[PDB]
Formats: C-alpha cells, structure tokens, sequence
C-alpha cells in the first residue's frame, strides 16, 4: 500500500500547479434520498442516475457523479478530522464522494478501480451556527442505531462547502475498507464553521444496532498515513 | 506494592477510553549522548535539557521529557519481554523513559514520585532486519563489559517505534529497583521486527565488569505481576 489516505497536508510539500482547470460543482438537490447510520458514520445517499448531478474540472479528466456524503469526527472538539494541515486536526470532516461515470459502469466497481472516485474533503471548525447543516442535524434522532434510515427531501451539498474553493489535491485511497486506492482527493483549504451544538448531536449516534449494548459513535477517523512519494498539488499560489 | 509491573495484557481487562487525546511524540535526535552497559541491560542516554524532545497526549497531563531507553531480552528467541499480551511473551522489549518536568525539578526525583515517569513499551519480534536498530547493534562490542560506555551520534527513538501507535495504558512501577510506582505505562499494541542477528548481538553483553569471570547478559526481565484492580485502558476499539 503506497497511496493511502489520509495524510498530513504540509505546505512545505505542496506545489502550485497552474495548469489546473477550474473545478465545476453543480449538484441536483432533488436527487437526495435518505440519511442512514452505517455503523461507522452517517451517510446521505443520492440518486446517481441523474448524470447532471456531480463534479468535473480541477484534476479530473471528465465528470464524476455525486453518490453520497458523510462526516468523520472525534470524542471531543480537539480532534476528529482525518486529514491534518501542518499537523493540525479539526473537530470533523465532510467527504463528498463522486464516481467516474465514463471509466466505470457503476459505483461499486468505480470504488475499487483506478481513478474510480473523486472525493472532496471539507474541514469543519467551530464557529457560527450553520443553517443548511441543521437540516441534517434535525433528523439524527431518528438514525441513532446502526443500519437505520430516514427519508430525506431535496438537499444541495454545495451549501456545505466554503465560498473560497481553493484546494490541494493528491492520489489516495478510501479511509474505510477495503481501503482501495481509487480516489482523487480534493481537499478544500478553507473550513466551514458549525456550532458546537450541531457537532454535539453527531456524537449521539451509535455503532450498535438496537438491542445491543450502547456503543457511542466517536473517533471514526483513520490515522495519518505518510505521503511517501506523492505530488501534493495546490490550486492556489 | 499494589501497582507493580510488568503485567500480562489481556483483552478481557481492556476498556477503550475514547477520551484519550492523540499521542504526540517528537524527539530531538541530536540530544543523543552515549550508549552504556548498566550491569543489567544496555541504555542509550539523552540530554534532557531540550524542552522539546519528549511526549504529550494520550494519558499524560503534560509533556514528559525523554531521558533514555533500554532493552530487555531472554536467553532464546522464545521469551525476553517483560509484558505479555494474553500470555504471549516476545523475544525482547524496548522501553522509552520520559520524566515529568512539570512536577519534578529533575529525573532522579521524577523517577521515584507521583506521576514522575511515562514509559513506552514496544515489543520486538523476529522478522525483517531493522535499519534503525543496526546503528545500535554496530556499537555493542564496545560495551560488552558492565559500566562501559561509547559516545553516540544523533539518533531518533521513533525509528524504533511501530508505524501504528495504538496502545494500552495503565499505571505501574519501574521494573528494576527501587520498583517505585511512578510510571504511567504506554505499551504499543504493534510489535517492531528485527532479525535474529540483531537480537543475537544483545546476548554478547556481560553482567560482569572487566577482569571478572564472564557472566553473560540474558534474562534481564522481571516476572509478570498481578493487575490487581487497575484500569487497563486501550486507545483503540
Ligand atoms: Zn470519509
Ligand atoms: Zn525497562
């Protein structure tokens, strides 16, 4: 395994690649479906048949379809993010996962193939109350046990991203099994603020199903993996 | 003595503490001074005046300054470690000793008091040759007799630690006289490989000084002690 995520994003190792095309993000909100507890974190699932919903530009050769998005977090506000910036970790991290619709026939096989997925990573930090996030925070009480679902209405994932879209990018892997190295990571440089009360609600979920011992959902992040010999390109000077 | 070490680390006694902060380890390789034969095992000494080389995070209330680190081995590659994991004992064990510079003015005092020390125990196992260890091995013929010392060039202890830093922690005592209960133990779940040649070299050391009869240095480990009612908490689940 020589391309594992996450990594400590260090400025001293990043190189500005001016030839990076702008990143075009446009998601079809009406394709949102359900929110569910996976046993690890909670995901928000979308209908990826709508080729219109997805991502392109940046370091991608073509358009990648939005499949789902999840978050990672810790037992306290001091830690929880998977990536670190200069060795600094944030209380949480959102992951928008998109798949290669031209190279792969479906998401299952994109997930494990070379250049099969493209994931945007957004750090979350404490600050102001975040309006759009609240739509999700609001249904968490119905998805406390593993494998449990809730229906979701229209939700636009772009509303979770920051205004400043500067990012770093590098070839990596999934941070969950099987840890396939099928991912083009697009880590946004600027974090979005959420309130502690919103973030607190996240630690209310459980790793356990119903009937089992109460096993709280916290510290669902993978430890830092070394860059090895990877080119960590920045889209900003 | 209620909190004596070493102990047998059994998973049935383990309780995951998700409140443990990430364990930061950063050593100033440059503070390495000499390597000497103590009469019991061999020990690499550091210059502890550097308020930077040491550890923090995990179960510590603060920064603990690196002092030294030694090894424990047996007469054969079948036993040698002090601690055991579910009854399994490894060929050898490394201990990285740090003292509480916040509470104690110096190491001699820290080693016999309150929360004076924090030690990282790493298990060595037969396997791949270890590059970082070789530097150590390369100087052993110089310290074959007790109280012998050889100056050391810049050396980094982390090169002896495992990539994965999951650990067990519990309060304990020194495993050499005075056997003081001043040690917060941090034992790394993941063993580090070394070849038989490197481990074979450990066995050419002597308990005896120069002029004396040759009393080989082997089996310099304390026997297992009862856990009693202590909390053996793990950083992993
Ligand atoms: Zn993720
Ligand atoms: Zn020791």
């Amino acid at each position: 395994g020589t391309r594992q995520s996450p990594i400590n994003i260090q400025w001293k190792d990043s190189v500005y690649d001016p030839q990076l095309a702008p990143l075009r993000v446009s998601y079809d909100a009406a394709s949102c479906r359900y929110l569910w507890n996976t046993g690890y974190f909670f995901q928000v699932e979308f209908d990826d048949s709508c080729e219109d919903s997805g991502i392109s530009g940046g370091p991608l050769g073509n358009h990648y379809r939005l499949k789902q998005f999840h978050f990672h977090w810790g037992a306290t506000d001091e830690w929880g993010s998977e990536h670190a910036v200069d060795g600094h970790t944030y209380p949480a991290e959102l992951h928008l996962v998109h798949w290669n619709s031209t190279k792969y026939e479906n998401y299952k096989k994109a997930s494990v193939g070379e250049n099969g997925l493209a994931v945007i990573g957004v750090f979350l930090k404490l600050g102001a109350h975040h309006q759009a996030l609240q739509k999700l925070v609001d249904v968490l009480p119905e998805v406390r046990h593993k494998d449990t679902q809730v229906a979701m209405g229209p939700f636009d994932p772009s509303c979770l991203m920051p205004a400043c879209r500067d990012y770093w990018t590098y070839p990596g892997s999934l941070t969950t099994p099987p840890l396939a190295e099928s991912v083009t990571w697009i880590v946004q440089k600027t974090p979005v603020e959420v309130s502690p009360s919103q973030l607190s609600m996240f630690r209310t979920l459980l790793f356990s199903g119903r009937g089992e011992e109460e096993d709280v959902m916290v510290n669902n992040y993978r430890p830092l993996q070394p860059l090895r010999d990877r080119k960590l390109r920045s889209s900003f000077r």
